Order: structure tokens, then sequence, then C-alpha cells
């Protein structure tokens, strides 16, 4: 439902916040041509209660089509609506006057991929030592914890007929009592800048996520999001390091990919996680498991763990 997102409502009643009631503070994420910006807003979600957001807004640089894009953007999170693993939309700033503005609950300690590198020297597998008792260590339950969440926020993006298309650490947010929450920066992300987008033709694709029917046959499906999620967990119990260490991503990385050449299991997976992520690679599309069963899948493995 997202690919013809201009037909879809915006509820002004509902969801205008004015601008006024938003107090700018710094930057939290930049791109060319949007950003991501933390405020304070007065009131947005409880009576007359100051709450500190994420405001998504263009730059310098942008045009209108980056306008009418952020626009879509707002009707498909309005369609998507409230789960705990996705990142709420609390209002927008829309009237004349103003940039367009979209607001989302603010997620205290950033995107995964740099919280999992800067606590990779805090983990321990199991805390089982009487004097760890009071270290505020990341262990496997938490990993499990934060891959189970993600596939909840999956399963819900799923239901609501929508695919994600750009899933991978750096998409995912980590905010207060062990909550992830699904996030896309898009254009408040500089992807002529960053190293995990790549040149393949006339765009900049992050190459190491894709499934070979995305690389070679330009197909986004939920179940090639599947295989991004395969390559997220790999992040996850890498603790945040880059995928496919050392390989130049080349049409020869595109080529062994698509003849089954897969990554090796990381530092601090369990052998079933590892399991998991070959699953979410299979070649075949339809022979990946869904995010439906990755819940449930994950769920007893976070129970067993
Ligand atoms: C402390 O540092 C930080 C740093 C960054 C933060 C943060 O960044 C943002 C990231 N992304 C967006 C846009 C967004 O999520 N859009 C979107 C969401 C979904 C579920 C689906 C789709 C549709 N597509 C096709 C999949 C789009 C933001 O909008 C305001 C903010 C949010 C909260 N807190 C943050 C704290």
């Amino acid at each position: 439902l997202d690919e013809h997102c201009e037909r879809l409502p915006y509820d002004a009643s509902k969801w205008e916040f004015p601008r006024d009631r938003l107090k700018l503070g710094k930057p939290l994420g930049r791109g060319a041509f949007g950003q991501v910006i933390e405020a304070d807003a007065f009131g947005i979600d409880k009576t007359a209660t100051c709450r500190t957001v994420a405001v998504k807004m263009l730059k310098e640089g942008a045009t209108h089509s980056e306008h009418r894009a952020l626009m879509s953007e707002l009707k498909i999170l309005i369609h998507i609506g409230h789960h705990l693993n996705v990142v709420n939309l609390l209002g927008a700033c829309t009237k004349p006057g103003g940039p367009l503005m979209v607001i989302v609950e603010f997620c205290k300690f950033g995107n995964l991929s740099t919280y999992l590198r800067s606590k990779r020297n805090e983990f321990v597998p199991y805390k089982v030592a009487p004097e760890d008792l009071y270290k505020d260590f990341l262990t496997l339950e938490h990993l499990i914890c934060y891959s189970f969440q993600v596939a909840k926020g999956m399963e819900f993006l799923a239901s609501r007929k929508c695919i994600h298309r750009d899933l991978a650490a750096r998409n995912i947010l980590l905010s207060e009592k062990n909550v992830v929450k699904i996030c896309d920066f898009g254009l408040a992300r500089d992807i002529y800048k960053d190293p995990d987008y790549v040149r393949k033709g006339d765009a900049r694709l992050p190459l190491k996520w894709m499934a070979p029917e995305t690389i070679f046959d330009r197909v986004y499906t939920i179940q090639s999001d599947v295989w991004s999620f395969g390559v997220l967990l790999w992040e996850i119990f890498s603790l945040g390091a880059s995928p496919y260490p050392g390989v130049k991503i080349d049409e020869e990385f595109c080529r062994r990919l698509k003849e089954g050449t897969r990554m090796r299991a990381p530092d601090y997976t369990t052998p079933e996680m590892y399991q998991t992520m070959l699953d979410c690679w299979h070649g075949e599309p339809s022979q990946r498991p869904t995010f439906s069963e990755l819940v449930e899948h994950l769920g007893n493995l976070l129970q067993a763990n």
C-alpha cells in the first residue's frame, strides 16, 4: 500500500500540531536534503505536558520533490499507526508559512548499530557471576530480545501491507526499558556520504542488506525485508560490526551472493541464531521464514535463553 501514498489521507484535525508549541533543538541526524532534530513539544500527547520528540524535516538543497516525498512518508506513518516496535507518529506541521515537519517519539539511545558497537566491550553472554549482578551489561537475552522486538515490529508493518526496503540496524532505534523501534532516516541520512550505500547504476543502494532478487531484479517484498532482517541479526550478534567484513562490494560480491555465498557466524551468536540468519538468507524468497514465524521462533529462543 506504500507504492501509492499520494492517495492516502492527511487528517489535519487529528494530526496538525502548531509550530509555536515546538521548541526546536540540536540535530540528531543530518542528510544532504533532510534532517532529524530533537525538540520539546508542548502537550503533543498528554495535556499540557512537555515531551521530548524527534522532528524530521527538510534542509537547504531540498526541492519540491523532497517535500512531496516527506508528505508521502507522513501519510504512510498515519496508515501504519502505532505499535511498540515502530517509531510512533505524534503529529505534524503542514500549514503554509513553515516547513513540513513529521514528529515522532524520541528514542534516547539513538540507532542500534552505533549503540551495540559502543557497548561491545560490556557484553557477557550470561550474567551469572555474583559480583557482576549490579553491572548494566548487555547479555544474549538482550540481543535475542532486540531481535524478537524487530521481528514483532516487522510483522506489524506486514499486517499494514507495508514493506520497509531499508531494514538495517542503522534504521532501528533504542528507547528506554530495552525497547527497540523500527525507523527510516531516509533523506535524514546522507546516502552519498554514508559507506553503507554503494553506487549500483544511477542509485546509491544499501547493497550489503539487499536480497539477490532486489540487487538483480529490483524486486522489493516482505520476503526481501526478511533477507535484510537476517543481515540485521548478524549486525546484532556481531555487536554492531559492518556486514561481509573485508569484502569489496562490487559485481563479483553480487555474483557470489546470487550463487549462494553467505556470511560466516558473527562472534557473539548462538548456533540457533546463526541458523536463523541462514534461513532468512535462503536464495528462494518463498522459502525464507515469514516475520510471524520469526516472532514465534525468537519468542521460543527468548523463553529458552
Ligand atoms: C538520540 O538520537 C536519536 C536519533 C534519531 C532519532 C529518530 O530518528 C528518526 C528516524 N526516522 C524518522 C522517520 C521515520 O521513522 N519514518 C518511517 C517510519 C516507519 C516505521 C516507516 C516508514 C516508511 N518506510 C517506507 C519504511 C517511515 C524520524 O522521523 C521524525 C526520526 C527518532 C527518534 N529518536 C531519535 C533519537
